């Protein structure tokens, strides 16, 4: 409807796939080459489905900060015959707060879904499903099951992926440029 949704749409149309694990169907953001991210609670194994095609996982790394605290981001390298558009230049360099964010989801259950979630707070620490977690972003929208892996954007920035909620608020793990240096 406006320039927030335009950026969000441009990211969904070229940089997302539908990932399926034994734990469910997820929105999966492709970042560059054959490298994508997914919530760690997806429990990525040796094999994953990408748009319903059996795909070998060349590497999977559950990120933790330097205090050995969960960040809830898994970086996956896929044995895929095609590269993603490189969007690493849209990733923030530091932890921050944001105005006027959009959460975008694309699954079988929720195709072409966009939610204006408004202000995003640098929440920091969250006990997420009983797991101490750092670098959490919070927005005040009643996010539901099926939205995990959803991409959080502002105009010009891809800032996080949705990893949970409590009925009233939603929570995203931060994406930082330094996760994807090679």
């Amino acid at each position: 409807m406006g320039p927030g949704f335009d950026f969000a749409q441009a990211i969904m149309k070229k940089n997302t796939v539908i990932a399926r694990t034994e734990k469910g169907e997820f929105t999966m953001l492709g970042v560059y080459d054959r490298v994508a991210v997914i919530p760690t609670h997806a429990s990525v194994g040796e094999i994953i489905y990408i748009n319903d095609v059996e795909t070998r996982v060349l590497d999977a790394c559950a990120l933790r900060d330097l205090t050995d605290t969960n960040l809830e981001i898994t970086i996956v390298k896929l044995d895929r015959n095609q590269k993603f558009r490189d969007i690493r230049h849209f990733l923030p360099r530091c932890e921050d707060d944001y105005n006027d964010a959009v959460l975008s989801v694309h699954t079988s259950k929720f195709p072409n879904m966009y939610i204006p979630v408004g202000q995003v707070t640098n929440y920091g620490f969250l006990n997420l499903g009983g797991t101490p977690t750092h670098r959490i972003l919070m927005y005040n929208f009643p996010t539901r099951a099926g939205q995990c892996g959803g991409v959080v954007t502002t105009t010009g920035k891809v800032i996080g992926i949705h990893v949970g909620g409590n009925g009233a608020q939603g929570f995203a793990a931060m994406l930082l440029h330094s996760y994807f240096t090679d």
